[PDB]
């Protein structure tokens, strides 16, 4: 196979970029901070139940939404003895309150029949419910995006869309049902692969790892989009072994090209990084939610990695930051090792691109504990703050099903200082489990 350089109009996690991080990740400026395990609690309202991936629901420009008086976050929650068991939970504080006990829970948004009332095949067929955001519009409403898993039909993930309606007490916060409730993506074979493409390969079994989930709302100019978790399709550089020849996705040099790429293909990693293909994608939707325009992705990861989760954009004085969380365990990465976890960033001054990394590399957060220490994080979410140079970062602390008396819950939060294309954790700048805003 001949090189070639082709970057599909696109932007690129390149492997020179990602080969600087082992070194760079030394420095505590870009460090998920120590925890005090002492201080960590259950969500006292979840009552035994695993509490991992969650997020705020959100103004349309991603700072956090006051819902009559109160905070709403939603959040995957089951039972740790089943890694099967997974529901959106809806918790709420109100606005003010910071402490982990103030969240209280309005139970699932979904009833089981909801999936069968909403006359949607697709949905029909779902055996678990992942994450994804929630937008508060202008008319008041509660907009959930979420991803409808299919177990049985090997894993076939679909952006979905719900309106939960909810009446709001001067004590409490009530969930009576959902409406509008409906399938939006399924991915489209050409610019985002689709489950058929994943069952083409053999699905599990062939070492491919299908995504398209993760979806995250945003605005611009009054446009409505989702950005999300997928991978490519057949006309944006997909996976297989022509890949590894195209340069866009090696950047530096033809030098580091011609070096990097030989030792890839002498690797154990050369079926791996065949087979990655990453992609945070986007889309715009139309006033009812519906899909008005597939758009090109605005990064992917091909030979680094086939998974990027919990995409995450928005502009924050006057640039556009897009992030997403990936495990150093499925790169192919020389130096970064199987305990390494992060948080990637990117800066563009327009929402559709062109995106640049932030801190030279890419690397916003490290997090390298042991998956069995009760102080570990996943699933880290930058929340923009209505003002200033610093966001608040969430994230799940304790593996699922890990531990008898210690689920999955709220991490403690903490600050991350962004300015221009730099970024820094704030020095002991840890909050309270699952604070959302500085502001109090
Ligand atoms: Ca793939």
């Amino acid at each position: 196979q001949k090189p070639y350089k082709e970057t599909y109009g696109i932007s690129h996690i390149t492997r020179h970029d990602m080969l600087q991080i082992p070194e760079q990740q030394k420095n505590e400026k870009y460090q998920v901070p120590e925890f005090d395990s002492s201080t960590i609690k259950n969500i006292s309202s979840a009552k035994g139940l695993d509490v991992w991936d969650s997020w705020p629901l959100q103004n349309a420009d991603g700072t956090v939404a006051n819902y009559h008086g109160y905070h709403i976050v939603f959040a995957l929650a089951g039972d740790p003895k089943n890694a099967d068991d997974t529901s959106i939970y809806m918790f709420y504080q109100k606005v003010g309150e910071t402490s982990i006990d103030s969240w209280k829970n309005a139970g699932r948004v979904f009833k089981d029949s909801d999936k069968f009332d909403a006359n949607d095949s697709i949905l029909k067929d779902q055996t678990q419910e992942w994450s994804g955001s929630a937008t508060f519009t202008s008319d008041g409403k509660i907009r959930l995006f979420y991803t409808d898993f299919s177990g049985k039909h090997y894993g076939k993930q679909t952006l979905t869309t719900a309106q939960v309606n909810v009446s709001a007490s001067d004590s409490s916060l009530n969930i009576n049902g959902v409406e509008d409730y409906k399938s939006i993506f399924d991915g489209d074979g050409k610019t985002y692969q689709n489950v058929q493409q994943f069952i083409d390969e053999g699905n599990y079994s062939s070492g491919d790892n299908h995504t398209l989930r993760a979806p995250h709302y945003v605005e611009d100019k009054g446009h409505k989009y989702l950005v999300f978790e997928a991978n490519t399709g057949t006309e944006d550089g997909y996976q297989g072994e022509e890949s590894l020849f195209n340069k866009a996705y090696y950047g530096k040099s033809t030098s580091f090209f011609r070096q990097e790429s030989q030792k890839l293909l002498q690797s154990d990693k050369k079926r791996t990084a065949e087979l990655a293909n990453g992609a945070l994608g986007m889309i715009e939707l139309n006033d009812d939610y519906t899909l008005k325009k597939v758009m090109k992705p605005l990064i992917a990861s091909n030979t680094v990695t086939d998974e990027i989760e919990r995409a995450n954009v928005f502009k924050m004085n006057g640039k556009w930051y897009l992030f997403t969380d990936s495990r150093g365990s499925k790169m192919t990465i020389d130096g970064i090792t199987s305990n390494d976890i992060y948080m990637l960033g990117y800066v563009s001054n327009s929402l559709t691109g062109p995106y640049k990394p932030l801190n030279k590399t890419g690397l916003v957060l490290k997090m390298d504990l042991d998956p069995n220490d009760v102080t570990f994080t996943y699933s880290h979410f930058a929340v923009p703050q209505a003002k200033g140079n610093n966001v608040v970062i969430t994230s799940y602390m304790t593996n699922r099903g890990f531990y008898a008396d210690k689920q999955s819950t709220f991490a403690p939060s903490f600050l991350l200082n962004i300015k221009g294309k730099k970024t820094s954790v704030v020095k002991d700048s840890i909050l309270e489990q699952g604070q959302l805003t500085v502001n109090k």
